[PDB]
């Protein structure tokens, strides 16, 4: 797991940017799928264009060799393959493509590349969206809304995750509860609750409750419920070592946990978003994509990421007679999904309003 620290720092730089944009919308994205997509894309780039991408993924190219970077990602794909994800490359049908790139995309990163007639904008937009919808079986519809006029290369990265808890909730105990969108305003949401033994603890550094729940597939969801007026403090203080320390501890205590059902999405323009992380040339006219096509000019004019999450109710636990704490996730909270093997950040998000 040599590239795990870089993924974690890429997750945070990506999160802190989205949280800076707007603080009133739900955030949810996959650092792993985005970084894998652009690490794979780098195989067809050279020189500054190539360096901007790996550096943009938080890889110090003067310290870690690229062989380890791609080896780390491919070793992560072997682990990762209910999680449905896909990355589609759509290239203009008039381009002479380099076989090496198409091999690397299919063999090494297990991704898909298609040739499109970008002369028909509406039909290109349809084939792109039909591909996503077919890969998510209708969960993600009409992803791409528009295409630039000079579009000759589009990238689409989708991921849909349905969480199956190790310790499930009982549907009969789910009912409507207030969700405090702020200190004086509430909104009713469906709220799951269970009295049991949880990996839960209040953290002084983070000023937050920290809940860890395993789900089926050797991965763990970490929820950070900040104290009153501590959301910004929580987001600033999060580090990979703090997260790793929590994964190490397995001690449980009793609590009456209230956790809302979640059906949230995140749709992001990777050209805009990754542009503020330093990845700009691959989207510009001076892009060195000579590993993709050898003679014609090429640039990535479209890159979209959509991530969809479903949290619901989806072994006997002995509960002491002491008064259990009441931990309600009824206000904005931060969360991550961590793969247990590689410790890599599968997903990261913030719920400002489950009903949004």
């Amino acid at each position: 797991n040599k590239i795990t620290p870089n993924l974690a720092e890429f997750a945070f730089s990506l999160y802190r940017q989205l949280a800076h944009q707007s603080n009133s919308t739900n955030i949810f994205f996959s650092p792993v799928s985005i970084a894998t997509a652009f690490a794979m894309l780098s195989l067809g780039t050279k020189a500054d264009t190539h360096d901007e991408i790996l550096e943009g993924l938080n890889f110090n190219l003067t310290e870690i060799p690229e062989a380890q970077i791609h080896e780390g990602f491919q070793e992560l794909l072997r682990t990762l393959n209910q999680l449905t994800t896909g990355n589609g490359l759509f290239l203009s049908e008039g381009l002479k493509l380099v076989d090496k790139f198409l091999e690397d995309v299919k063999k090494l990163y297990h991704s898909e590349a298609f040739t499109v007639n970008f002369g028909d904008t509406e039909e290109a937009k349809k084939q792109i969206n039909d591909y996503v919808e077919k890969g998510t079986q209708g969960k993600i519809v009409d992803l791409v809304k528009e295409l630039d006029r000079d579009t000759v290369f589009a990238l689409v990265n989708y991921i849909f995750f349905k969480c199956k808890w190790e310790r499930p909730f009982e549907v009969k105990d789910t009912e409507e509860e207030d969700f405090h969108v702020d200190q004086v305003t509430t909104v009713k949401v469906p709220m799951m609750k269970r009295l049991g033994m949880f990996n839960i603890q209040h953290c002084k550094k983070l000023s937050s409750w920290v809940l860890l729940m395993k789900y089926l597939g050797n991965a763990t969801a970490i929820f950070f419920l900040p104290d009153e007026g501590k959301l910004q403090h929580l987001e600033n203080e999060l580090t990979h070592d703090i997260i790793t320390k929590f994964l190490e501890n397995e001690d449980r205590r009793s609590a009456s946990l209230h956790l809302p059902k979640l059906s949230i999405t995140g749709t992001y323009d990777l050209k805009s978003v990754l542009g503020q992380l330093g990845i700009t040339k691959v989207f510009s006219n001076g892009a060195d994509l000579s590993g993709v096509t050898e003679e014609a000019p090429l640039k990535l004019s479209k890159a979209v990421h959509k991530a969809v999450l479903t949290i619901d109710e989806k072994f006997l636990e002995a509960i002491p007679m002491s008064i259990p704490p009441e931990v309600k996730f009824n206000k904005p909270f931060v969360f991550l999904m961590i793969e247990q093997n590689t410790k890599s950040p599968l997903f990261m998000g913030k719920v400002v309003n489950p009903t949004q």
